[PDB]
């Protein structure tokens, strides 16, 4: 029997999710059949079909009215509420909640879908303070059918961690500084308005933008031998999507750029295939949109100095790469329901 | 005895007012003694000296407490409070209200301010209804002081009216298009996201986005014997500042290129001297920013075909022209008081 | 018996071309057999196959040598001289060369084609004079065999003259001005350098730039009895791909918008089926890339005012519409060869 | 008495370098007498005055006529040849070359300056070859005035050599990683277009591009220390101009972020005031339009890792603060001229 999905904030995770699921739904354990949003359904309904970074949508008809999207003929209730403890998750029968708005990535906030009826809660983004935290491909299968609440971490830990997994256990990571370049999201701002983040709050298509990110904390809650030895920082960049993480280990066995690219590669025709895609091609970030794989190593860039010191660069769309694990851990826990 | 100032709303007009009037106010009537924004004064004070487009503000020094910002020693004392009719204008002893949100355009809106003790209001855009609509240099002479909410229109409408006034007078103005190739603004999306208005919903810096201008409506309100007279639209494209309008005229008078350049010049020297530009450069949009006119005319731009088809096309600085186009209307307000 | 195309200049233009005809050449009289072009065959298949705007080339596989481009098993021999009376036209059995360098606008330019032993040239661009010019559905069916050197005009001209001619036949034009709001191109600079035009000079990401537009003079080419009668100008603005052209008309029979919508409509329908597509959605540029259309009529936004003042909008494809237009043109050519 | 300059090739950094003259033309043992450029007199004039980056010059006037610029009465001598073999810097008097064509960086194509007539050649770029290469702050001092073509390496070079020579000083480095997300440039296209390098071929306002960067070798040029121990890559984003650099060093004296920033701080005070500045604002890229520095330390970005291994953030400003290094080094061998 089919797990009952809807999604809380259909917004660019929530849309590309969506995209997702519909063309993988001949093979899918998942039903997506509810939505709540801030907007109207023929609004989103609008969205889903146009987007100015996937291209419209071909594969079905989207259509709507006042209470349903329907893609190819399946029905997708819609709500708007803000609140998530009015949400109609228990009539729905609601199993599994993607939380993708963006304003309840704490156990208590998203807790509340619990209270409203829900199973289980798929937060898409690190989790603030006790929340289990899974990357696909590195830890999922240490996922416990009893945990209701759960977070898919970010999309910079989704590009990063499955390398620093391959990396640590050829090599022996012992520190690491990570800088991704990486792509405005709708976190930042248009034209320079206030943010609790001031930098975030400098017009984004204008300005080069040094911010934290999720994977500084997150790929040491997924690979735990390496909490606290790990660090970085985020640089925005006026590009709409696709981005770069740039990765600089001291590692313990020494090496040379030759032998790093031959694990990589290795591991992304065997133990990673699917999430690590390795690439000798001499590519730029648009070449990269709609790519499935969580990271592509961009072999070409690969550097060791002395031994030990190693730098690797790897893509990642941080919509669509990522909005693709979503569905991966979705399913991984339709498999596990018990 | 000075007229003291409020700003609702400190957002770019807000703060391109405010650094207008830092400015200009050693020969001023205002005082802005208090600001009013869903952000706090530290936020709002490093946006108010850091600014993408106007650059680091360099005349005085600007900090901030909890309390207030203090622009080189002049104190504003800050509140945040979405409701006006909670904000403390009787105890600041506030005159005038420089209503800049975007929320409360109406006048029901915008007489909040006036519950909460203001005495006139002054709204940086157009008006919902029943709002008196004043430019600067084309009808703000008919300002009369019983009138205690005020619209100064959109920046459209101030860079198409004085010239449109110009022509008629010259011409006689039959009918006119209108297309404003228009920077985009914070109403817009950054990634496509939902918007009463679906076109200003998708991504603002990879997208040439149609959608309504303001003039179209309120050119014929200032000049009220061109009402219903003139009808366009705007196309918002990938620039944070400065905009174009090209205004296509059916006149009564047969003329030529010109003379339509020559009764534009002769304007812009005598009557609308500081309102119109008159330019025969041959610049782009980045030359104007920071341009204090209302309407830069780009004459080498000008066509006239058959006599009675006239084609204008002139620059314009949306936010900080616009604001230099507030100030003046506060400083008139002002003036006649009672 | 297949008409052999070579290609002089492998750029933006005859790259999309190519890419046409590759997803055309199963209907198609022509073979394209040769490319010259500054660059080597490598660089060029690489560009081919990965394209910032149309995505990496999916049918069939591309690869080179030293000596030609493989595009899925057929072969597209490739050389590099400046000067087209150099090139091995004759020994390669040139048929028809696609001018797409932009240098070789005039007669005795594209004729250096001619004594290198090719039979006709189709310049991608308005000719510099004396030179056929051809619009597909407009006037391509007054080609005549005997002229050996063509033009298919520009993309802005391509998307207005044929709803100029449907407005003019079922109103008559008597007047009209143009403007496109138009994607840079190559022709521009990424930032300020010397350049023939002071505008063009001007850094395109950054800049909205006035200048001149080649379907100001070439509709009038193409439909003969508007000669002099029309004019415009271009604004080029900071996206990378896909334009819209606005155009205001005085016409001679009284109308009103739903009638100018309904008389495209049908011609859409009818005889400009595949050139103008008529659209009622509230899309934006990037909903129109790889749109086949000459011309798509954005039918919200057209505008009448006093009966006689017409106001029409219309999307375009610079770079992927125009290049279906010198492919139907080549094709009319291959077609009517005697 | 003084040394009379021609500026070879008048780009964004000869115009650069032309403007930050002129602001220092009251110190200056420099004359700026003769332009050589692919372009004219008055294209360069307008050029000069209108700078999309820079803003209008308002310093002084700025005509132009058939032979000459003239910015505040100066009269700049103007010629136009690609061959710097045929330039009249022998009748000219020519002292010092700057030369900013960025085509003749090898001894063999800087010489041809010297063959024509001019004493010495100070090359705006990274040298091909055999080479002196000079960072105004790190080595400038160990200039011989017997050496008659010079480099003054590269922005990024010239941004992370004096960060570089602290942090080894006080640390020891070991080994170095560099990534500079940096701005756009000239020898990026502004749409796909051929390019000997395939990453740089590409749409540069619309991608992220991976390449080589000038000071992976040219750090260890004026630190020879450190030969051989450093490397790293560059992002090209879109942004027009303003750039920064990650280091990440593996250091032989333990530390801490602390005091990391503390002794670049205190070297910003002292042995390198002027070259580097330390900030412990929240900025971003935009804010730095304009900076004198070489390098601004971006404070609240600095990491440490488990002692050794050493993250710093520095901005710079690749056009204008890099030429006025230019502009110093060649101060600096006007006063050594023996
Ligand atoms: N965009 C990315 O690259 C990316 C990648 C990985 C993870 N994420 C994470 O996914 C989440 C969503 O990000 P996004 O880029 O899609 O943002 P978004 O702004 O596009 O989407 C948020 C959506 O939630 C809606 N919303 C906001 N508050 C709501 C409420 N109280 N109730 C219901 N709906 C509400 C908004 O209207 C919007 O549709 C964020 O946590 C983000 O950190 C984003
Ligand atoms: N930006 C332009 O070019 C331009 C030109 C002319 C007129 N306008 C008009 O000026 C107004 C403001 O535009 P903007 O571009 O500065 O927008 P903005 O979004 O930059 O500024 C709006 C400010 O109001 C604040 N705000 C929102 N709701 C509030 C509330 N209830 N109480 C207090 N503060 C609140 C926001 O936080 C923001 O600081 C709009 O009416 C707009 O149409 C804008
Ligand atoms: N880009 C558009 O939207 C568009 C639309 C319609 C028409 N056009 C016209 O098409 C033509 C090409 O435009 P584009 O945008 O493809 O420009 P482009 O710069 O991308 O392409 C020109 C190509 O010609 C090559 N080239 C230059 N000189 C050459 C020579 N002497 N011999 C051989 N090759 C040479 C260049 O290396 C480049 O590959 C121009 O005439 C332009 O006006 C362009
Ligand atoms: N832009 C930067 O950020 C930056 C920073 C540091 C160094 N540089 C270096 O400075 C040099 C110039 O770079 P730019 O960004 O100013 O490039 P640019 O393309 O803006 O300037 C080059 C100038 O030289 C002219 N030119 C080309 N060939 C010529 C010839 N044979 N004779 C005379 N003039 C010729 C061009 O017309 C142009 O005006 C390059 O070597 C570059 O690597 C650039
Ligand atoms: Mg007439
Ligand atoms: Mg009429």
């Amino acid at each position: 029997s089919m797990v009952r999905v809807a999604i809380n904030g259909f917004g660019r995770i929530g849309r590309n999710f969506m995209r997702c699921w519909l063309q993988r739904k001949a093979n899918s354990k998942l039903e997506i059949v509810g939505i709540n949003d801030t907007s109207d359904p023929r609004t989103n309904a609008h969205l889903l079909k146009y987007d100015s970074m996937l291209g419209i949508f071909q594969d079905a008809e989207i259509t709507a009215d006042d209470d349903c999207i329907y893609a190819g003929g399946h029905a997708v209730k819609c709500v708007s509420d803000r609140n998530p403890e009015n949400l109609p998750w228990s009539a729905w029968g609601i199993d599994l909640v993607i939380e993708a708005t963006g304003v309840f990535t704490s156990r208590e906030g998203a807790s509340k879908h619990l209270s409203a009826g829900a199973k289980k809660v798929l937060i898409t983004a690190p989790g603030k303070g006790n929340i289990p935290t899974y990357v696909v491909g590195v830890n999922h299968h240490t996922y416990d059918p009893s945990e209701d609440i759960v977070s898919n971490a970010s999309c910079t830990t989704n590009c990063l961690a499955p390398i620093v997994k391959v990396l640590h256990e050829a090599f022996g990571i012992q520190q690491g500084m990570m800088t991704t370049t990486h792509s405005y999201t709708g976190d930042q701002r248009l034209l320079d308005a206030s943010h609790r983040d001031l930098r975030r709050a400098r017009a984004a298509a204008m300005n080069i933008v040094p911010t934290s990110t999720g994977a500084a904390k997150a790929v040491g809650l997924v690979i735990p031998e390496l909490q606290g030895k790990l660090n970085g920082i985020a640089l925005r960049v006026p590009t709409p999507n696709v981005s770069v993480v740039d990765f600089v280990a001291q590692v313990e066995k020494p090496t040379i750029a030759e032998q790093v690219n031959q694990v990589i590669k290795e591991a992304s025709e065997t133990t990673m295939k699917g999430i690590i895609h390795y690439s000798e091609l001499e590519l730029v970030s648009s070449d990269y949109r709609g790519h499935n794989a969580s990271s592509i190593l961009d072999a070409s860039l690969t550097m060791v100095l002395g031994g030990n010191l190693v730098k690797v660069v790897a893509w990642y769309d941080n919509e669509w790469g990522y909005s693709q694990r979503v569905l991966d851990l979705a399913e991984h826990m339709a498999a596990h329901w018990a």
